């Protein structure tokens, strides 16, 4: 009985004030979003979306910058009318952190929650400020924060494909989904790139108003060094991407919790092979 939602959402209103200054409380942004149901889950009352998005953290010791993302982020995916759910997935231990096998992980433990269709990749320090940026799929692969405060307003250069992103289900299949190797800072985002450009695909985007972010400003972590095969890694992707992914993943869930906000997601992604 309920009808589709318009195509766009008529609830958007564009530009928003974002601000990383103040204190948050998980507690209250709970109780200002209370159609947020537990393990941040939410669809529509009034219309059935035809996103069925489940949004993927990779994460480690940024609990703050997660209350930022939860505190912004919710009320944008609500008026975008998806039908949602948060995924942090947290990585165990204290050894070399590994965001792309996460996000792996991310993916691959979501689809047991729900029929989930599109998946969104989303750094935790990434706030959009324009909620005409959809955070959902398309045709072809999204690049979503398109325009950062921290590159200027615009891209880094034009096949940077990192931050946030949006890819269909099938899209994410169609290249074994992504790398496992890439261990410590960079490339990874670049492997992702080579790997969408070589199953025929490229990068839609909206323009760089709308997907205006805001970078929360952070100092180094430990456990995540620039990876100095990176450069190598990214030459060869081709030939990799064949056999280094979806289909020769393993982890460990060691802890699901589910939070008014999120589910959490404690993996053991182990170390490097
Ligand atoms: C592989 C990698 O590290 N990718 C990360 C990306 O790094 C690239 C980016 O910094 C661009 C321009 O900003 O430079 C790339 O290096 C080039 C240098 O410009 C140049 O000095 C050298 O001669 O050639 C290089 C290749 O043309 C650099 O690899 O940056 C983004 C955002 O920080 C990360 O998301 C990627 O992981
Ligand atoms: O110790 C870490 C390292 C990174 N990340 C996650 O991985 C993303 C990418 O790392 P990073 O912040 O270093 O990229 P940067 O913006 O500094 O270039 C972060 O936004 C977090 O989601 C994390 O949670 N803990
Ligand atoms: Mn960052």
């Amino acid at each position: 009985s309920l009808p589709a939602c318009p195509e766009e959402s008529p609830l958007l209103v564009g530009p928003m004030l974002i601000e990383f200054n103040m204190p948050v409380d998980l507690e209250l942004v709970a109780k200002q979003n209370p159609n947020v149901k537990m393990g941040g889950r939410y669809a529509p009352r009034d219309c059935v979306s035809p996103h069925k998005v489940a949004i993927i953290i990779p994460f480690r010791n940024r609990q703050e910058h997660l209350k930022y993302w939860l505190y912004y982020l919710h009320p944008v995916l609500q008026r975008q009318q998806l039908d949602y759910g948060i995924y942090v997935i947290n990585q165990a231990g204290d050894t070399i952190f590994n965001r792309a096998k996460l996000l792996n992980v991310g993916f691959q433990e979501a689809l047991k929650d729900y029929d989930y269709t599109c998946f969104v990749f989303s750094d935790v320090d990434l706030i959009p400020m324009n909620d005409h940026n959809a955070y959902r799929c398309f045709s072809q692969p999204r690049h979503i924060s398109v325009a950062m405060d921290k590159f200027g307003f615009s891209l880094p250069y034009v096949q940077y494909f990192g931050g946030v992103s949006a890819l269909s289900k099938q899209q994410f299949l169609t290249i074994n989904g992504f790398p496992n190797n890439y261990w410590g800072w960079g490339g990874e985002d670049d492997d992702i790139f080579n790997r969408l450009v070589f199953r025929g695909m490229s990068i839609s985007r909206p323009n760089a108003v709308v997907g205006t972010t805001r970078h929360i400003r952070h100092s180094r972590d430990k456990k995540n060094e620039p990876n100095p095969q990176r450069f190598d890694r990214i030459a060869h992707t081709k030939e990799t991407m064949l056999s280094d992914g979806l289909n020769s993943l393993t982890y460990q869930v060691l802890d699901v919790q589910r939070y008014p906000l999120y589910t959490q997601i404690t993996v053991d992604i182990g170390t490097p092979s």
